[PDB]
């Protein structure tokens, strides 16, 4: 577990896919914008993702990549996981206040993970 | 475009989505991994990717995101794309010799782009 940590901290780019009744949706957020509660919750800051919330009102599953390179994984250097959960746009508590630094922030996205895989 | 150039030459994690009968599905590469040729076609190789071609045997369409904080974008440092095209795996021709310095690719993922948008 103490992986999955220590890629929250580094550089990079994660990707947030979500099903649409016109197909799958793709956003991304970084890294270290990223917050973990207790309960399995990473907590999303949400500038805009107006048609991700969209899908999500109606789904509330979802899926995120997201790793780092300077993280050492399964094979040597790297490591990705896959994340699956399900998700909440909460605009109070504990899960939007994580994220209250970003004065941008118009909600919080809430993925609880249901399952994470290392992919790399 | 030439900012679309300069984002695949840097450091970046390439997310791509598909579209499943249990949902979407979820999968990486790296910016410079990907190989463009003609005919607006972006070129993946592909190690693994079984869910992703079972997926996409059934259904063409396919999202990409992938972007590099080092090429400056809208609102100044950074930029990101969102790709739509659709997908085909083939194991022989110019695409799959595009990505043949990668010994361990069984395939090539062609991403044909129907449309980029700058998201960052
Ligand atoms: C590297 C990168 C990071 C981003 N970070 C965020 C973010 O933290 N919060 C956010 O709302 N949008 C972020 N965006 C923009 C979203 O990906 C998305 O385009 C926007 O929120 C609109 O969402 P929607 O397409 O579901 O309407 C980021 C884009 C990139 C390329
Ligand atoms: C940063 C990163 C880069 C990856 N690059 C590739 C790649 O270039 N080609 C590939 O087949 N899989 C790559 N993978 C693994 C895929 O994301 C995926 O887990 C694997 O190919 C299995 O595909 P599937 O889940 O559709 O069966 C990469 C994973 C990570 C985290």
């Amino acid at each position: 577990p103490g992986t999955f940590f220590e890629v929250l901290k580094n550089e990079g780019v994660v990707a947030i896919a979500t099903q649409g009744e016109d197909g799958p949706h793709l956003v991304n957020t970084y890294n270290s914008y990223l917050k973990v509660l207790d309960g399995n919750r990473i907590v999303v800051p949400v500038g805009g993702m107006h048609k991700t919330e969209a899908n999500v009102a109606r789904d509330e599953r979802v899926l995120m990549t997201l790793g780092s390179r300077k993280v050492a994984g399964r094979n040597g250097p790297g490591t990705g996981f896959l994340i699956r959960g399900s998700a909440a746009f909460r605009t109070d508590g504990p899960e939007f206040e994580a994220i209250a630094r970003f004065k941008w922030a118009r909600a919080a996205l809430v993925i609880t993970v249901v399952s994470a895989e290392q992919t790399l």
